[PDB]
């Protein structure tokens, strides 16, 4: 080894690693990027459960981010920062089952609580190596050990012919579980506490956290959970066995593959791009906020539908943090609903609102669509282009995030879980999306991870204090199961979400303000009445 | 012999009586016959014009109230007795009353005709809350009220028969309107400025004169207080009227002609005994014998006619009170009473919705319960009590009033809409019932001006304000004082801005949208639901 930094060499079960000494604004951090945790799921292993990574010889260099899992790449606004910030930033490859580890430098003295990040992106996209997921600040400022993994997305992650051995589905979720098993065995070599491990994720990542809560094998790999703008329940996170099967055989036919063994075998002989190129063509209706290849209700990972499982499972000794941004829906309108764009004020007509309701609520019958249209329209001003636009954003945001989270928060709480609920209401001063989109899906994240602390990034001073505050909320919750400061008593307190009072806090530049009722009236509509109306 | 009290009408001569109102005398002519007594074989039949009479007919006393069911639930309680008959019950009841300033107007004076309510099942014009002296003495109006047949006697129909063709109760009102046309000028009334105004079933009847072309030549303005021709309770189909007619006939021991004959040969109370037993469901705010869609008086359904008529030369004043439904809960809904606070459970609230909305399917009462629950306090006894009253009030008055106002304003009419929010200081109902169905009436008729009625000074001032709105409406079509130059004016209800005003002790305040989101639920979505 000779003349290396002796704080950057670490042994794990698979072999030796050499990490990197990164500069964060307020000190150095240790990072170990690109650690292989499964065998490359390539060739005859495509669509299959990850096998644990065979040990390697010598010191593995762990100083670069590894390849992004093969995925669709957004082409709507080329060069626009607001979309590129989510696109992959390393080479696309099916060999992509790697994870990353940030820790204080030097590595800590006492065993430190671990935070595991699961990125979002609709189960069709995402990478643990994007800039908004950079753990250098949570490590340096809060002392935390942060772990983020790559997991297979798209067809490679979730294409299922249920019941079969060569494509049993949910293998993307099995990637994440394997990374969690990896943390249990290895994170103490870095100073992490394998007995204090908190999952947290956004969008499909938040959804995934939910599925590890509900899948009994994952339950012994973590102890607390944070779900940001996403849920295992709801209309997009899961599909029936039947629908997954229909979506898989359609894609097979679309690439020329017509007994499931012979069909998957053919799929395994196709370039990764040919699958990506046809992935969006298997959706049943014209939709937004719908993704072709997502977790399946397999009767295995998910013993039953998430709706059934949250309704009837025991959840004491489980601490959860859940929340939403203010305008969950706005982002999705520009990827489908005619009339909407990032370059226009998107002032739409009544006609277009009704057309958009059928796209944002694609599974809805004619009557249920009318019901949605009746609820959201302002009958004092039923033709105002501005109320209609913002109403269209709210249909999509309520139906896909806010009311599922409301359903999850109330059903967990009724079943003994300590729940904490927020709404994130601050719009980044640096946002490049138009004002009409408000605080869109995903723009909490740069503040949880603490990017405002980077002087070069041009956030306001208050934005930097704000980001520090939510970093302490998230980390306090990872440490204690309670986002509140023990020492800071004078500060306004964050109370648990109860079925009786339904308290939640607002996250913005002002101090915490407590509110009652997660869009209670409107989510009674989506969570109670609407199921009974398509039940007839 | 006071010549002011001698009037010659087309049917002979009358003597009225001079009454004291607080600020002066009034000429009243009570008990004037306008039709042949619909007794014996003329039962269920259209009314016939009264034959002329000899000598000078005495019209100083109130004539009998039409035969009707009498309420029993709170015996001798002022809140209920005040609506109960205050003269003898008779089928010989087709008489009307005229009040006129003393001395009689020197110029043709606008006429106000009052059509009482009582669910098409009860009511009379001799009730003290319809006392016409105040409006005649203070605003100088000529005020007319008539009796019309109620219950089986007014509205039992075997449609398309000739012995019981339906709606004779409305043909009673119609004939009174024609009597006013032929005769009112003799009292100083202006037959060319006649405003109908009524409440509950009366407001509904006023609506049916708007929609029945033969009635249009007998009035020029209308006021519909807390009642409409559209909606769930004011009409039945011919199929359904025939059902209850033949059901009542089965129940009292009785081909159409023979069936209606037997019914004629039956003491009155024998028919009223079974009046309530022909409703198809357990109900509240539902009545056994109401106007029928006959293809005659009502060419189509009221919902179809408002959706399609031409109303350009029409001016209308429509409104509701704060707590329409609350009155009806004590009359059928388990858990509710005038004598406790009627705090109810969630299950009791589910059960009440199937009676407040008796026609609704499982899915539709589900929909109603989910809408009216306060999902922040879904089990709170007080929110459920207040929501049950709102369900009943919105389903039956507020939302029909909002649908009629919308259709009228859109199709050429001039609409002025109110919400009456003041609770009488003398009210004898419990505090939780708010301002119930029917308790604006005492203030429009000016009763607080009677000092022995122990109303508060501001309530006297408030009643005089309302009397001006109504009489100004009669003279002009516009309830706004043409002298008051002060800013808050009552604006016309429009489809675009949906403005209405609030009537209470504080000055007029203008609000937009008359329970807009909730009536979109009732008028737009719920129809789509049941019919699927
Ligand atoms: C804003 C942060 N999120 C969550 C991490 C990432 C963006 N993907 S998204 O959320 O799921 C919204 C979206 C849907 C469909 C398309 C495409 F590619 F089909 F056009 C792009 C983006
Ligand atoms: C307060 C103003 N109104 C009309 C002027 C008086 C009561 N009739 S009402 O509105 O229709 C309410 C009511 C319904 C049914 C019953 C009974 F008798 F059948 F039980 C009594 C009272
Ligand atoms: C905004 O732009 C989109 C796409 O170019 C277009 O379809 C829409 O109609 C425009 N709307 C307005 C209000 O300019
Ligand atoms: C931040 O602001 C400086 C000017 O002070 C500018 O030169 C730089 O390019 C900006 N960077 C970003 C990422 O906006």
């Amino acid at each position: 080894e000779g003349r290396e930094d002796p704080q950057l060499l670490v042994r794990v079960r698979g072999g030796q690693l050499r990490g990197i000494r990164l500069k964060a604004p307020g000190g150095p951090v240790s990072a170990f990027l690109g650690i292989p945790f499964a065998e490359p799921p390539v060739g005859s292993r495509r669509f299959m459960p990850p096998e644990p990574k065979r040990p390697w010889s010598g010191v593995l260099d762990a100083t670069t981010f590894q390849n992004v899992c093969y995925q669709y790449v957004d082409t709507l606004y080329p060069g626009f920062e607001g979309t590129e910030m989510w696109n992959p930033n390393r080479e696309l490859s099916e060999d992509c089952l790697y994870l990353n580890v940030w820790t204080p430098y030097p590595r800590p003295a006492s065993p430190t609580p671990v935070l595991i990040w699961i990125y979002g992106g609709g189960f069709y996209s995402g990478a643990a190596s994007l800039d908004v997921y950079d753990g250098r600040f949570l490590a340096q400022v809060e002392g935390a050990v942060l772990v983020s993994m790559n997991y297979r997305v798209g067809t490679f992650g979730f294409l299922a012919l249920p019941g079969s051995r060569e494509a049993p589905g949910n293998v993307g979720l099995l990637d994440q579980r394997l990374a969690l098993q990896w943390v249990q065995e290895n994170i103490a070599a870095f100073g992490g506490d394998p007995m204090s491990v908190t999952l947290f994720g956004e969008s499909a990542g938040a959804a995934s956290v939910g599925m590890h809560i509900l899948s009994l094998p994952s339950r012994s790999l973590f102890h607390r959970a944070v779900l940001q703008s996403g849920t295992p329940n709801g209309p997009w996170a899961t599909v029936s066995a039947g629908e997954a099967r229909r979506r898989a055989t359609l894609l097979a036919r679309l690439v020329g593959c017509p007994n499931d063994t012979e069909l998957i075998a053919c799929l395994r002989t196709r370039p990764a791009q040919d699958l990506v190129d046809h992935e969006w063509h298997v959706l049943p209706q014209e939709s937004i906020f719908r993704f072709s290849f997502v977790p399946v209700v397999d009767g295995d990972f998910l013993s039953d539908t998430p709706e059934a499982l949250i309704n009837t499972g025991d959840f004491q000794d489980l601490q959860v943090l859940v929340g939403v941004v203010k305008d969950e829906g706005s982002y999705f309108l520009v990827y489908g609903v005619p009339g909407f764009s990032k370059d226009n004020e998107s002032l739409i007509s009544r006609a277009q609102f009704l057309a958009g309701v059928r796209i944002g609520v694609p599974q809805a019958s004619d009557l249920a669509a009318e019901a949605v249209v009746l609820h959201y329209t302002d009958w004092l001003h039923p033709e105002d282009p501005t109320h209609l636009r913002d109403a269209m954003s709210a249909v999509v945001g309520d139906h896909n995030v806010v009311c599922p989270v409301a359903q999850l928060a109330g059903r967990l709480a009724a079943q003994g879980a300590r729940v904490y609920a927020y709404i994130f209401e601050h719009r980044a001063s640096t946002l490049t999306w138009p004002l009409w989109m408000g605080v869109p899906h995903g723009y909490e994240i740069e503040f949880i991870f603490g990017l405002p602390l980077d002087p070069s990034l041009n956030y306001t001073t208050e934005e930097r204090i704000f980001a520090q505050r939510l970093m302490k909320y998230w980390t306090n919750f990872a440490r204690t199961g309670d986002p509140n400061d023990p020492r800071d008593s004078k500060s306004p307190q964050w109370p648990p979400y109860t079925t009786a009072a339904q308290q939640y806090v607002s996250l913005n530049l002002k101090p915490l303000e407590v509110r009652r009722g997660l869009r209670a009236q409107t989510c009674a509509f989506w969570n109670r009445f609407l199921p009974k109306l398509l039940s007839a």
